[PDB]
DNA sequence: ATTATGACGCT
DNA sequence: AGCGTCAT
């Protein structure tokens, strides 16, 4: 009872940009704004592959992973923006730079953990304590939470979406105990006030809209963020978890959408996250390993301890290109030329990183996939990265992979290469 | 012929 | 170190 810690000692937020690459292109080209729009890579095969979709286009069924030609079948008026091509490959620099814009704004409010190109976690515990001190026991006005949903509310004792949002927020605020500076629900609420401010700053200073989740840990904050996209934020309280999880398919939790989640479902004969509560920690560890079992035991109760890492910058800088079907690389000249193209993009990104961030990569990882291998990487080899020189980097990558070529002929490459991947790692302060 | 990444955990 | 998983 009293000693049963409830995982309520942090306030954590997840901010995720809405249809990010689309918004970057819509900012640049006003003709794309408020339109069914998608961003594609390449064009020749099937119109190119969609990687981002505006909410207007989603209404027609357009999704990521879909070929543009098929998306145009669903949405004949769909507008498309193509990712830049440089050195024969997709070049995502514009979106990385836009990401830095957003990350730098978020860092004004708190130390952030860059989780992807378009989203970051925020540990707001300390900022919340500060704002609570300033509030001096003053209640929180609904006016300070103009885009916030309270998950699970309204409940009990109404036709529009905004009305339901406000009804739930009123029910939440009316139940708050604002004289207790240690109440977790009050802390989450102040966290949501701060996140409104953060999202307002992002939109004012970049033009980009985002959604956010506020809860007591990273998993719940991420889940919360997705509940009311776009352009809204959602508060998931500890108390909302039993009802939320009682009908939550296990695969919606970050980390359980793959083989492990399928094994939870099949071994235990359950469907929803809430059903996990009936098992002991030891039973879950027996099926899924010590670490996974402890994580599942706490997570189905709303408890997760993974810290918000103080990391605004990516840990690696990588360049990759697939060569599908008849485009697979079958000669040594081809392999060398594309290793050089990848290495030249890598050199440019690494040099900019060194200038911006006062660090140097020290390890080069070379990954290839070979024809007939379904795995992502057929082979990974590391070597030293001692100079930011594309020619050296590509020569070294060739040296570490050249023993893969089973061809007796010096010129041919067999079996052909369907992917090249260069990734700079193990950064050191310079 | 989804593609381009990037984060990890395992052994 | 190299491989596998998850993510999108
Ligand atoms: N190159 C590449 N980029 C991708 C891929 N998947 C996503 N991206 C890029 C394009 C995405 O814009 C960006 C962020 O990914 P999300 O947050 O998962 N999706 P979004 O922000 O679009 O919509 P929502 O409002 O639902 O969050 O990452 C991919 O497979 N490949
Ligand atoms: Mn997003
Ligand atoms: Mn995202």
């Amino acid at each position: 009872g009293p000693h049963m810690a409830t995982g309520q000692d942090r306030v954590v937020a997840l901010v995720d940009m809405d249809c990010f690459f689309v918004q970057v292109e819509q900012r640049q080209n006003p003709h794309l704004r408020n339109k069914p729009c998608a961003v594609v890579q390449y064009k020749s095969w099937k119109g190119g592959g969609i990687i981002a979709v505006s909410y207007e286009a989603r209404a027609f069924g357009v999704t990521r992973s879909m070929w543009a030609d098929d998306a145009k079948k669903l949405c004949p008026d769909l507008l498309l923006a193509q990712v830049r091509e440089s050195r024969g490959k997709a070049n995502l620099t514009k979106y990385r730079e836009a990401s830095v814009e957003v990350m730098e704004i978020m860092s004004r409010f708190a130390v952030i953990e860059r989780a992807s190109i378009d989203e970051a976690y925020v540990d707001l515990t300390s900022a919340v304590q500060e704002r609570l001190q300033k509030l001096q026991g003053q209640p929180i006005s609904a006016d300070l939470l103009p885009s916030t949903y309270i998950e699970g509310l309204p409940q009990g004792p109404t036709v529009q979406k905004e009305g339901m949002r406000k009804q739930g927020l009123f029910q939440w605020l009316d139940s708050l105990q604002i004289d207790n500076l240690t109440s977790p629900d009050l802390q989450l609420t102040v966290g949501a006030v701060i996140v409104e401010e953060m999202r307002a700053a992002i939109e004012r200073e970049t033009g980009f809209q985002c959604s956010a989740g506020i809860s007591h840990n990273k998993v719940l904050a991420k889940l919360a963020c997705g509940l009311n996209k776009p352009n809204r934020q959602t508060l998931v309280s500890h108390g909302s978890v039993p009802q939320l999880f009682s009908q939550m398919p296990i695969r919606k939790i970050r980390s359980l959408g793959g083989k492990l989640g399928a094994s939870v479902i099949e071994i235990l004969g359950i469907e929803y996250m809430g059903e996990l509560t009936q098992f002991t920690e030891s039973q879950l560890q027996s099926h899924f390993g010590e670490k996974n079992g402890s994580w599942l035991y706490a997570m189905c109760r709303g408890i997760e301890h993974d810290p918000v890492k103080p990391r605004q910058l990516p840990k690696t800088i990588g360049c990759s290109k697939n060569f599908p079907g008849k485009t697979a690389l079958a000669t040594r000249e081809q392999v060398q030329w594309w290793l050089l193209q990848l290495a030249q993009e890598l050199e440019e990104r690494l040099t900019k990183d060194r200038n911006d961030n006062d660090r140097v990569a020290t390890q080069l990882v070379v990954s290839i996939r070979v024809q007939g291998d379904k795995r992502l990487s057929s082979l990974r080899r590391c070597c030293a990265l001692t100079r930011y020189d594309a020619h050296k980097m590509s020569h070294d990558a060739f040296t570490v992979i050249k023993n893969c070529n089973t061809s007796g002929i010096q010129t041919e490459w067999s079996p052909p290469l369907t992917m090249l991947f260069l990734c700079a790692t193990k950064f050191s302060a310079s």
